[PDB]
């Protein structure tokens, strides 16, 4: 890649192309790129007990695709989610080109911009993995949805390990990484990049509901061949009657006794809040006695994590008053601020769905005895909030949504489990490489005798041009049986004033609600 | 297949072939076939809180062969049992024949029957695994495991989801299947049908029990080159000696704090009970105390679910007075009822073999520290009751019986864990497929005059004919250098008045016991 | 087609397979066949004043399956409709089989039924169009839609010419066809049938509602070149100001005198209802003055006919208290009765779609200067009521349902307009051609001495068997660049006793709604 001054480097590409099983998107978006940190690394760090953090913010910026609004237009993510049971990224192809590099002049009063032709931008993909993965953790920085909204591109930062829950003081294990220790490649307006990656082979989302419940896999017709004991005594009254072994054959209408071969997965008990302000306890945020002392999380070298999006586990609904972590929130059409006190501001997601066959969040998995039961003791009767992988346990995982996460790198760590992204996506080993970018920095005008200091004036700067992403999704057509119609991601947004999905009247484009992918059904 | 009407269109094959590590049971039986719902499909549903559920009854019937004795004969079974660490199915040949389809004619008083020539029968397979899967739910319906004994074939019916734990309303996921809309294949006499089945690669099932004990699998001559802490202070007597930190070596005859690289496996305690009516504690049947309530479960959408079968935990023994869940429980011999209070009316299975490498079910799995202990504390000392996995745990599966279940289908489920059903058998993936079968419909003498309503006037009608299995098992044989003899599956059942294991002097043909597959022995 | 009595003659075939842009829908039935008219032809007529009639009863039955639910199941008719813009049928393929002849035998009390092994039944198709065609009457007959639902042939019989308005009097053209008198292929059981068919090429159907108004096609930000004449005098007063001949360049927010290129089409107005009882003019059925005469019709030889389907035009909505012919009307699930008087018992359809493009049934096409404007005159304002084709018209077509017809035949005469069948579907000039069946006549007992009158006594019989239709459908994917969602075919029946679109727990199929066919949409 690499041409004259007078001629476009590249061109605008926003296909779609649906087929068999396969389906294109292509998309491309204009960006700018400001110098971040004045040029320079700095050092990150804050003590907060908790919220100790340490690291280090760098002056590159870097291009984020992985939120599936990105690719897909609204019509598409239907299309996609009311005929198919399944889909995942197959392979990737980025180009970024038509690069303008333009040098501003802060005039006596106000601010000049003109072209600086012979100024270059660095470009350049970590495709070793080598350096903090930052792209898949459902940050800000990723394309717009709006085909026509140019944006900023993100500034590149990432954090080292906190050793205690109290400083954020570095060990010498921690690490500093240097971006310009990196063969980068150089541009200048005519010249351009591109690069091209393949996802990994990895399962196919889901993209339905389940028909068929986990504890109803039967024939509601027939007896089982298998016994058990029903009973101890003769009344209908707990500790009174004249006390036998009454076994039965199991038997239809009885069902929640029949014998099973699988169990409901692995789940950890979530508190549950309500919308409406005064069902709450008046938790206050800051404090010893903040919000997340008393919703369950995890505990790494004492610092305390929210068990944010947690273990899949059937959810409250979208619109239940109820709701807690666990469920995914998005801001709303009208939400622009980083707070808000009126839940029907935001957006509300739900994992509904999973009732066939996870356990709900905010109740518990079940069941067990605290003790041994005797004829002289009935034991207490205990409460299974939180229980691990268990031999026969089968679950669902969390749905994916239309302004979701798309993948996410899996830690490299010896061992996991079931490595799907808890905010959702796809868990992949190495994933979509992530592409930095910085302006070049050019001396300002400097001194005329020698000097070993590093230089200071710079002539201020600051880039823009296009990026087009391509993905080629694999998807997979249904074929059930099912004899009744199906739900249907459907419009029914009734009458309005200013169409939905589409800019208003001042020319803003908005997304009303958060569209999931299980609207089709298959049995279990 | 097809032929003409004198003429038998399949033969009697009930076949055993033994080889080097492969296994053929060949086994035929006759069926009947009557009209099921009278030729229609119902609704099904019933709110019972717990046991609420919903579906629908179809007009089908269908072949189920997935029990042990529907193919291996007393003999087979033992000599299986004796020789082979380990078996699994193969490959399937099922196909039905002799087609006979009948007329009835209820005379004035009593009934006359006669053959409709050219009635047709419809059967067809669900290859694609497109229909709720019934035929794993350890119900009944499988062929009868004594050779001459006819058999009626089941009604098909299904369960569809059940939103709530209250009312079997329905919601738009639930789903109706009609099987009209497949492709059946229609016969009459002279006719017959005929498919192939190869099951998928699956673990060779155990057959065998454990010698070592997973806590002794060390020398118990030699000490541990690691050391450990062996009391905080001098005595004998809790909280009271001189105070001081005494570390060991770690050598013989100590073992129980031996450093060892496995635990056992997941377990969820389950309650025990008594055969002895009197040292429970009476809890009755239905009520707000209902024994489901004080035995461990699992919870749903909030509906209850016994943890039956559950993990595989080590059992009671079969002749222990305490039993519970966890232990499958058959039908005995003169117990003919869908009830009983005499234990030794029925069947006890144990899994007593698992004690090597797996927790027992009513006890717990260990112990855990309730705080942090100190000079001026000693924590409360708390009970792991119910955990799952654990980096380093191993386990043995719940063994297989001559009269249980062969295999299961593992649910459409992104994700899952070590898939092996808990009512025991091969979980596969894509199992034996649901062979459908029922009776065409005959209208009656009809109207003179059209009329666009359904008819409704049936010629009454019911069909009969054989139909044959044949499953190839591979086998492995033993090869231990054990030197002393193994325990085996013996006859023993000392002087009798009619031969157990044949029928009695009024042609009745009744199982005595159970038996299990693990006589033989492996180490760890 | 020929083998034994106990030799199925084909097999059962459900089908659904989609592709491309070809989906092919196949299906079976069982069904019944009477002896109708008792074995002979008998002339019709009845002389009712505009109903008047006349024709001839025949002793044959026919398959029809002129009903897209016939083909189509549920969830088809949604995958059909929510992602193609268009459809067509291009082939056919009918098979009729497992032929049983039944002779029933009224004992001393009650019937007795047996097979006739020998008896023949009769086939053949009308393939060069060569009799009245009556599939495409939108009467009942068809196949029922539910799979497992037997059902009775349908009686032919045809109407000849009314002379008149008064007498079903017959002239020296009506004319007499006998079915006999045509070469038909005998079977018995083991025989069977089978015939293809190829549509003629017909245009895709709609299957989108528009976005576009026809009189909005225009930018709305700019001026048109073109001038006309705003008003003919100065003040806000009609017939009042300084009078003067103002004219305007036309430009943006005016819209409704912007010159346009094209016309909404051909329009006669209907009379309008209301579903709340007492809204209307109370007008009876029979009488001088029966609704007949309220209601827009035609007039041929004298007799009246209920302008029913008529001209496409937009009309009322499914919801909207007012309704009208134009609006094709189904029986509800619950009404079972030739008769009812509570509108939500019944089905209403609607093309309100069409108001993009066509003018409102109840309403008018537009408005008309009843004479020459003067200084001194100021004309009646008339009402376009009825409007035939001008250059420059443009229109939709009615929608098609899924228990809507499919194709009728276009009449055999020199000229039309338009050949849209008015009921809707594809007018083919040789549509699928009707099947005839009767079962042949068994002559009883006969008399021992000559007599040359033709025979009476006829032992009683019926037959039944199977058929299967296969027709291929040609569909056309959408590719439209709209960013907004569409609007789609969804369940959303809420909570529900008895799933819909499912047989209810007596076991009854019925069809909640009529479904459409214009969700997806197109501009113009
Ligand atoms: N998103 C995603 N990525 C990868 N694997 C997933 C994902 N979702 C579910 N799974 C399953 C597929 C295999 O069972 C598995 C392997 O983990 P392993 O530790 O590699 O043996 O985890
Ligand atoms: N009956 C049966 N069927 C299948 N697998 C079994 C069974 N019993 C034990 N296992 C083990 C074999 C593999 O370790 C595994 C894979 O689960 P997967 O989720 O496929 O990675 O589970
Ligand atoms: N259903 C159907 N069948 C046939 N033609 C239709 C139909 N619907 C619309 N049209 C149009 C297609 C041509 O413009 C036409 C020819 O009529 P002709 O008199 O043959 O010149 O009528």
């Amino acid at each position: 890649g690499a041409d004259g001054v007078g001629n476009a480097s590249g061109d605008w590409h926003c296909d779609s192309t649906w087929s068999e099983g396969h389906v294109t998107t292509t998309s491309t978006r204009t960006w700018v790129l400001p110098t971040y940190n004045n040029h320079l690394y700095k050092r990150l760090g804050e003590s907060l007990q908790s919220n100790t953090y340490n690291g280090f913010s760098t002056p590159w910026g870097y291009f984020d695709f992985n939120r599936f609004h990105c690719h897909f237009s609204p019509r598409d993510w239907q299309r996609l989610i009311n005929n198919n049971w399944g889909m995942r990224p197959k392979a990737m192809r980025v180009k970024i080109f038509n690069i303008q590099v333009k040098e501003v002049t802060t005039s006596n009063g106000e601010t000049t911009v003109a072209n600086n032709l012979t100024s270059t931008v660095q470009i350049f993909a970590d495709s070793s993995y080598e350096l903090p993965y930052v792209m898949d953790a459902g940050q800000e920085g990723s394309l717009p949805p709006f085909p026509n909204d140019v944006f900023m591109v993100p500034q590149y930062g990432y954090c080292g390990l906190v050793t205690g829950n109290t400083s954020q003081q570095q060990t010498d294990r921690n690490a500093f990484y240097c971006l310009e220790y990196f063969p980068s490649q150089m541009l200048r307006t005519g010249n351009n990049f591109e690069i091209t990656y393949s996802f990994e082979k990895v399962p196919f989302h889901s993209m339905y509901a389940h028909s068929q419940s986990l504890d109803r896999l039967m024939n509601p017709l027939i007896d089982q061949y298998l016994w058990g004991l029903q009973s101890t005594t003769t009344g209908t009254t707990l500790n009174a009657g004249t006390a036998t072994t009454n076994f039965t054959k199991l038997r239809p209408t009885n069902f929640s006794n029949f014998k099973k071969n699988w169990l409901p997965g692995p789940s950890i008990k979530q508190q549950g809040f309500s919308k409406t302000a005064n069902q709450n306890y008046k938790i206050p945020a800051t404090g010893s006695d903040s919000l997340i002392k008393y919703e369950t999380h995890s505990t790494l070298d004492g610092r305390w994590s929210a068990l944010t999006p947690g273990p899949p586990m059937a959810t409250a609904g979208p619109a239940d008053s109820k709701f807690s972590n666990s469920q995914l929130i998005f801001a709303g059409p009208k939400q622009n601020g980083n707070t808000a006190t009126v839940p029907g501001t935001l957006i509300f997601t739900s994992e509904e769905e999973l009732a066939a066959t996870n356990a709900t969040d905010t109740d518990m998995w079940g069941n067990l005895p605290g003790g041994d039961q005797s004829n002289s003791n009935l034991p207490t009767v205990d409460r299974l909030t939180a229980l691990g992988a268990v031999p026969g346990m089968v679950w669902q995982n969390r749905d994916i949504y239309y302004q979701g996460p798309i993948w996410a790198k899996i830690p490299h760590t010896d061992g996991h489990f079931h490595p799907s992204p808890l905010i959702g996506g796809f868990g992949l080993k190495h994933p979509p490489p992530q592409i930095f970018i910085k302006n070049t920095p050019v001396p300002a005008n400097p001194a005329t005798t020698f000097s070993s200091t590093p230089v200071n004036s710079f002539i201020t700067q600051y880039s823009t041009g296009q990026v087009s992403v391509q993905i080629d999704w694999e998807i997979q057509k249904e074929r059930s049986k099912r004899w009744n119609p199906e739900v249907q991601f459907t419009s029914n947004y009734g009458q309005q004033n200013s169409l939905l999905w589409a800019p208003d009247a001042a020319g803003k484009y908005t997304e009303p609600r958060a569209i999931g992918t299980r609207y089709l059904t298959h049995h279990l």
